[PDB]
């Protein structure tokens, strides 16, 4: 399968919650991973929704159509500076 | 295939975002590039958003069906005058 590049909500007030999003595939079922290793899954919806992000961090996915998954598509979410 | 022309959300104020918009194919996979080439594709979404436009810029398109691209579609998204 190709990648269904994976978004997100954009900027991150510090402290408040982000959602990440993956492209739509018919026939895929997803997965998303915090580790590049691809060893943690965290999440199996299309539409995961992260929480409490305090910095910059990344989340990986691999749509996986008929038994075969994609290559590793990476996605940050920018947390914004802080408000002094 | 035939073209899915793609579209835009408009003149963009000089320094915000931008939407760019593939027509609807029934079996079609989308494929947006930065370059003329068709080399180095940034989305695989039928409406992919763009980011930070400063000044005018193309994007490129090739919906495949069956395996089989389309001709290469154009868009361009006209970012408005600068506000003295």
């Amino acid at each position: 399968p190709s990648t269904a590049s994976a978004g997100n909500n954009g900027p991150v007030c510090t402290g408040t919650d982000a959602s990440l999003s993956a492209g739509t595939v018919s026939g895929a079922s997803y997965a998303w991973y915090t580790d590049a290793g691809t060893s943690n899954q965290f999440s199996t919806l299309q539409n995961p929704t992260v929480n409490n992000l305090t910095n910059d961090s990344t989340f990986y996915l691999l749509v996986t159509v008929n038994g075969c998954p994609s290559a590793l598509d990476s996605t940050t979410v920018v947390v914004y500076p802080l408000t002094p």
